[PDB]
């Protein structure tokens, strides 16, 4: 029996388990799958033999993500610039300019005004308090409605919505304005920052850091799926699918929010949390790697397409590349290759689609979602409390970060807090 | 004896006198000089025979300036686009881009943040209340200090300061931040707007509108300088330099603020006003028309030069143009042609200066200034009251507009208010 059991071996679980270990605690890490890293998942390309790709999250920015930066520096993990954008192929109408910031002068005054409004609203958010605790209900409405009130002209309107579709992984009518504003706040109150944070990637894949961290964790069980967490007794009992139980003074739940509903908690989690946990968050982000021929290097496309964004990912050969598209799984079916072709050709009529690669995070029973994004109305009801302890059970992960939700940095941040909580218990 | 005497035949005096006349009042217009129009002064170029130029104010924007737009439409006065900018020759450092908005991407995040701060501060200003009545003292500090707090990188910093130098007609250490913010507010709370308002000019010169308005004013005396305004009696007595006096129930002072100190008021003006009136405002704007050879069409220069801005004014021939420079008379001596050459060559090393044309508004005893700009500390002490009546004496003009100070539109606006005041008396 253990000082702490950590459930889930994503970056959150990994940090917590490592850090508690180095604090001299006796720790066990239980991972349901056959790998560590969770929604950070580097692996071989399905389309291009020998080519490593990121099929989950990977993009980082050292300045927005200091914990991550610290980890990289700690283990000497090399990073590289994200693919540069040099050729612009937007679908934003005839008045758009083909650069990274495609807003024409005729829209400048509109954009000035909207910048003030957006930032004013974002500045309503204290990142420490929780989105439920700040009288922010009026902002927790469908993004399309919020944006309609901004009355933006066509280029800026669609540019904003496209990036929002990318970043939230929800269509505009499902996304919450408040959450959009949360992301703005998270990036030191910057709209620009949200997209500029696509700055660097792992030179050798995210697995590089995963492996470095795991090497400092002495006891790990893979293929071990937690089904119950019971703290009715003096010591927490953790039940497992096909397995003897394990026991600890403290348990850290570092599994994805949308999977908590599959664990039996005893006693039941506090009532305020229960509805959101049952329903799950609304994240439907879909990241598709597209093997192509006939694409020049350095392409970026933003527009009104079913792929809001489509852009350069990596060189494969002189003639071939990977692009990456973002959309959502509600709106798009990646098993329909005809649909993929149409989506690509809309932006890039000269380009041949050779194949695609993605992971269906939503269908994955260890995840039941990509990155976090609330349904409208969820997080102005309950948010901070999702990441707060219930007795000896802690809750960590990107999904519950107040500071950087939906990012690796939020995984690290939340772990820190739990580790500290436990050490001072 | 008259219902109203209007003193000064700028646009303010002209509107007031016309409008009171058409309301069936008996009006006299007293003008000190040999012309009407005041600080709107179209005339023949000193450098290029047969060429009409504006030596005072002229630029308008129908959307920011609805009264002016109404006057133009009233009399069928043709306007034309201000000279277009197509060749950019900035002095903003090596990272600047040569377009009208020269901010590079590397500065974008800085500019986003400053945009919020600037607009937040400007939104503190209610345009109806007066700058002295709103607890705005903290902003009434030297512009350089305010801008220092913004911590802008080099291109945006200098771009802002250059345009501010142009627009306020004061060096940064003399300009008031609060006034800068006033101009922003005046332009529907837009920084961009301040410069985009340089939109159109009079096709046939500002005199076109001056003449149209004056034709509706039946009694005008030129070369008639008011030296005294005495309302101790039942009827206001207006004394004149070399002249019998004139008498009226109401007097409208539509002379420039910096000249009021030359009139004897009886009784004395209200005490709060007296200090500012004695000292005068701090406006030192200097608009220099520069006859050049070797300049391509469509040039715009903004930078750190003693001319903050230097830009295309009009074609003269295939080889010759006029440019226009803005600076201030504290900082620059336009009688020093060597200085002019150096100032121009800084931006445009290929260009030969043939000559210059300007009017020394500061030395002109009928003006004692170009357009209004307060000294630091003036207008957070007293502002609205400068434009309020003292018994039967009204005060109008651009200089005292709360809504559009320093612009033709402010002349029209202030006149409206006085006319209405008088009609409802
Ligand atoms: C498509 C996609 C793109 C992304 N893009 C970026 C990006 O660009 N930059 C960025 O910073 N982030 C990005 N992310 C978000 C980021 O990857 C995640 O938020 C982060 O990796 C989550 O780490 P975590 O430790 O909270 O959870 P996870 O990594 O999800 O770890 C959860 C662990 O729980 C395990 N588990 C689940 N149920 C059980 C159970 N019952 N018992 C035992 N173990 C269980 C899972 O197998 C897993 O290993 C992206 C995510 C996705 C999916
Ligand atoms: C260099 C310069 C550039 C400008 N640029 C622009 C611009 O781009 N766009 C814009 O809208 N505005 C501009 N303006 C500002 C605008 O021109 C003025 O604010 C406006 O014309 C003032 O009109 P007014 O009726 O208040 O005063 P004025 O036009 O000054 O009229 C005052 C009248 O009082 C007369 N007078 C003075 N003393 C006496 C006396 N004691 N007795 C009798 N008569 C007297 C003067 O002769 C004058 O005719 C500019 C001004 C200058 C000087
Ligand atoms: C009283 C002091 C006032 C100081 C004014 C400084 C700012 C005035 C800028 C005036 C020039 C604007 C030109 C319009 C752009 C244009 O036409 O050229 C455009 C540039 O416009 C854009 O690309 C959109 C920019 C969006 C900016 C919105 C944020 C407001 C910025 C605030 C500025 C603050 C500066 C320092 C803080 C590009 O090419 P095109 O035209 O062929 O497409
Ligand atoms: C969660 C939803 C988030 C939505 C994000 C939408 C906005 C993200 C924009 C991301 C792209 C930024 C690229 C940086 C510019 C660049 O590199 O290219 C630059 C363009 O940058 C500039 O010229 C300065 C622009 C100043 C803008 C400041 C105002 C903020 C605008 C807010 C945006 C709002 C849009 C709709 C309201 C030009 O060429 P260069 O780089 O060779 O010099």
């Amino acid at each position: 029996m253990y000082d702490a059991i950590v459930v889930g071996g994503g970056f959150s679980g990994l940090k917590a388990a490592r850090d508690l270990t180095n604090a001299g605690k006796k720790v066990l890490l239980l991972e349901g799958g056959e790998r560590l890293g969770g929604r950070a998942y580097s692996r071989e390309s399905r389309n291009v033999p020998g080519l490593r790709v990121e099929i989950g999250g990977a993009y980082l920015h050292r300045k927005h993500h200091p914990r991550l930066a610290a980890e990289l520096d700690r283990y000497g993990i090399p990073t590289a610039a994200a693919s540069e954008f040099t050729s612009f192929r937007h679908r934003l109408g005839p008045t758009a300019v083909d650069q990274a910031f495609p807003i024409p002068g005729s829209e400048a005054v509109a954009v000035e005004a909207a910048t003030y409004t957006l930032l004013r609203d974002a500045h309503r958010i204290d990142l420490e308090k929780g989105l439920e605790n700040q009288d922010l209900e009026d902002l927790d409405i469908p993004l399309n409605e919020y944006v309609d009130k901004l009355d933006l002209p066509p280029v800026s309107r669609q540019f904003l919505l496209a990036w929002a579709w990318n970043m939230l992984g929800q269509p505009a009518d499902q996304a919450s304005a408040l959450w959009m504003l949360q992301l703005v706040a998270a990036h030191h109150y910057s709209i620009l920052g949200v997209v500029l944070s696509l700055d660097e990637v792992f030179s050798n894949g995210s697995a590089d850091l995963v492996d470095a961290m795991s090497q400092e964790i002495p006891e790990i069980r893979l293929q071990t799926v937690v089904t119950g967490i019971d703290q009715s007794g003096d010591v927490v009992n953790v039940t497992v699918k096909d397995g003897h139980a394990f026991q600890a003074h403290s348990v850290i739940v570092a599994t994805p929010m949308n999977t908590w509903r599959r664990i039996v908690f005893t006693p039941a989690l506090p009532e305020r949390r229960r509805s959101v946990i049952e329903e799950g968050h609304g994240g439907q982000g879909l990241k598709i790697l597209i093997h192509v021929r006939g694409a020049e290097a350095g392409i970026e496309c933003v527009g009104d397409g079913i792929f809001p964004t489509l852009y350069d990912y990596c060189e494969v050969s002189e003639s071939e590349r990977l692009l990456v598209a973002f959309t959502d799984s509600g709106s798009f079916d990646p098993t329909d290759i005809g649909a993929v072709k149409d989506a690509v050709l809309y932006y890039l009529p000269e380009v041949e689609v050779l194949g695609i690669d993605y992971h269906d995070w939503i269908a994955d029973p260890l995840f039941e979602g990509p990155w976090v994004a609330p349904r409208v109305g969820q997080f102005s009801r309950v948010h901070k409390e999702l990441g707060e302890p219930a007795g000896r059970i802690h809750f960590v992960g990107s999904d519950v970060s107040l500071e950087f939700p939906g990012y690796i940095e939020g995984a690290l941040e939340t772990a820190e807090c739990a580790v500290n909580a436990i050490l001072h218990s």
